[PDB]
């Protein structure tokens, strides 16, 4: 029914049921959000009063027509969201005065094209521009981006693209993040050609790339600034994937590639060894795959090409893609790998054993097996001994059987993550070479392991009623024990932790009074730089920083 505006000039008119921009706008309003309304029309004078407006949010109202001079007095507007409305036609007049515009969102409107007039030439301070839609935006023309030199973000949703005019994206000098929504590989070659000098991070969404083909690009040998290339919901084939890899000859500085919810169903499988791009990841050091869907491995593949292709990569992530095995042979060829993340898969000791064979992941430093199907700490550790260079292991979120007294872990292991592992007690299975141990969110009663080199302990989210003994952590820099049900700490205890720099004590039922917690209180008070978060007293949300009894 009405506008709710604060003393900062931030006005909120969302979700009322306005059929037009309300009246009474002032010169003191800084942000006006009239989203999710029913403003079918924006006339010449509606926004004339609020000349100091910096933010105008008008998402999902039902705007279908706006007068060319509707924003004539918004010379300080920096943010304008017209997404998800009923604009069939865009008008350059809107933007003529918005010289301060940094953000503009016209995405989600049923326009077919940007119109026969460059819309953005006066937007000299523009940083984020999102345009397009799912079903009707079908053309991108050469006049479309005239005026713009550089952008942080440029998102173009054109899942219905039917015509891309060559040279359109080429006029922009610098685009840090370009997000493209393409349903087919139809104009990929030319769009790609037009951004070789400008895009540092290209992201392609929802493209069926199964019939993509490569052919040299009629361009000049120029140094491309692309560092990251990401494919979100693509459909690939073994044959098209190889066609895509040839584009790397144009992005020599590419160093990171991502594949999210992609499908890969290579049917015919390439053959011509000459038209085969191998060992061409160039300087790609990070390969990041999430939720990949392969139909079914039934026949022997080969991987000679993949061995070569992954030969110099240092970071690989294959997350939540139902992985149950990485063949030994594969692992032995990943010679430069330092980080490997198999979070959320189906690894069990039985198959890990083959995956971590003798010459497996020779340079591996960090291994993440969070959320898999591991059940035995003793076997996991034994299998991993082959990883001579391993310094950190994350086996959190695996429900392990109670650990034994004696175990064997890689010689140089300093970081061990046993968080959300379900353990009830900790035993000398955990090695003493450890500098970092996470046993948070488990079913612990106490901790009695002497770990001489422990620099950090995470024991938060457990049932410990009393702080573990301080003689167990001579060189401890960090202790986390929030959410644990501690009522008090021994007086002067922190003098005994001669290295402590950070400690988490919040979310415990501290007992505040006069004859107790006088130490904790004062210590926390004069060590605010050390306490992370804040321990509050019980029976009173008041923090444990309350002077008591003179
Ligand atoms: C830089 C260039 C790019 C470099 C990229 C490097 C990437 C390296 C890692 C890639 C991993 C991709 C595959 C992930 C995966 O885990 O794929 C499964 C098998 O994985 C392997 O065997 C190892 C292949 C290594 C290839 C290396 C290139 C498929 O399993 C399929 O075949 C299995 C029998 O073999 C079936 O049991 C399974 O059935 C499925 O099992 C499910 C667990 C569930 N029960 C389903 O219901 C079931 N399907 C049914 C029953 O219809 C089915 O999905
Ligand atoms: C040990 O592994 C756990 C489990 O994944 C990590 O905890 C997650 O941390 C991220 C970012 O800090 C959070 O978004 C999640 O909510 C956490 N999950 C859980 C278990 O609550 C934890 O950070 C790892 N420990 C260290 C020191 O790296
Ligand atoms: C582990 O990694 C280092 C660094 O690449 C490598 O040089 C060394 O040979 C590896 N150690 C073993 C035993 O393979």
């Amino acid at each position: 029914e009405s506008l709710s505006c604060d003393a900062s000039g931030v006005c909120d008119g969302r979700s009322r049921s306005f059929t037009s921009i309300p009246s009474g706008l002032t010169a003191a309003m800084k942000s006006l959000d009239l989203s999710f309304n029913k403003i079918t029309y924006i006339g010449h004078g509606d926004l004339r009063a609020c000349a100091n407006l910096q933010v105008l949010i008008l998402k999902s109202s039902r705007i279908n027509t706006i007068e060319g001079d509707a924003f004539y007095s918004l010379g300080s507007l920096e943010h304008l969201d017209l997404s998800d409305n009923h604009l069939s036609s865009l008008s350059s007049s809107w933007f003529g005065p918005l010289s301060s515009l940094k953000y503009l969102n016209l995405m989600g409107n049923p326009y077919q094209t940007l119109g026969v007039t460059s819309l953005f030439p006066n937007l000299t301070n523009l940083q984020t521009l999102r345009i397009g839609n799912v079903e009707t935006f079908s053309e991108i023309r050469r006049i479309d981006f005239a005026g713009l030199t550089s952008l942080n973000e440029l998102e173009i949703k054109a899942l219905s693209l039917r015509n891309y005019q060559s040279q359109s994206l080429k006029s922009i000098r610098d685009i840090h993040h370009l997000t493209l929504h393409l349903s087919e590989s139809a104009f990929l070659l030319e769009i790609f050609a037009d951004i070789l000098s400008s895009v540092r991070y290209l992201e392609l969404r929802d493209t069926n790339l199964a019939r993509f083909q490569f052919s040299p690009l009629p361009v000049d040998e120029v140094s491309s600034p692309m560092k990251k290339l990401a494919f979100r919901g693509s459909v690939l084939t073994d044959e098209s994937f190889n066609e895509l890899l040839k584009l790397l000859r144009y992005i020599l500085e590419l160093s990171e590639v991502e594949f999210d919810d992609c499908t890969l169903n290579g049917l015919g499988d390439f053959n011509p060894s000459e038209s085969d791009v191998v060992s061409e990841l160039g300087k790609v050091e990070t390969v990041t795959i999430r939720r990949l869907h392969i139909p079914q491995f039934y026949l022997f593949y080969d991987l000679s090409t993949v061995y070569s292709l992954l030969e110099k990569v240092k970071r690989i992530t294959v997350e939540n893609s139902k992985v149950f095995l990485v063949p030994c042979s594969f692992s032995q060829h990943l010679k430069s790998l330092e980080f490997l993340d198999l979070s959320e898969n189906l690894m069990v000791e039985e198959y890990l054993k083959n995956s971590a064979c003798k010459g497996a992941w020779p340079s591996l430093q960090t291994l993440v097996l969070s959320q898999n199907h591991l059940r035995s700490m003793q076997k996991t550790g034994e299998i991993l001994l082959t990883l001579k260079n391993l310094t950190s292991l994350d086996i959190s979120r695996n429900t392990f059987h109670p650990m034994p007294d004696s175990c064997q872990w890689p010689e140089k292991m300093r970081f061990l993550n046993l968080s959300s592992t379900g353990i009830r007690v900790v035993k000398t299975c955990i090695p003493q070479t450890l500098e970092v141990l996470d046993v948070s969110n488990n079913n612990l009663d106490s901790f009695s392991l002497f770990l001489p080199r422990l620099q950090e302990l995470y024991i938060s989210r457990n049932k410990l009623k009393t702080l573990p003994d301080a003689s167990l952590f001579p060189v401890l820099l960090v202790m986390k024990i929030a959410s644990n049900q501690l009522k008090s700490v021994p007086d002067g205890i922190f003098d005994r932790l001669t290295s402590l720099q950070k400690i988490w004590l919040h979310t415990n039922p501290w007992d505040c009074s006069c004859p107790r917690i006088d130490y904790l209180s004062r210590w926390l008070n004069k060590n605010s730089q050390k306490e992370q978060g804040s321990a509050k007293c019980s029976g009173s949300g008041k923090p444990v920083r309350s002077i008591i009894c003179p």
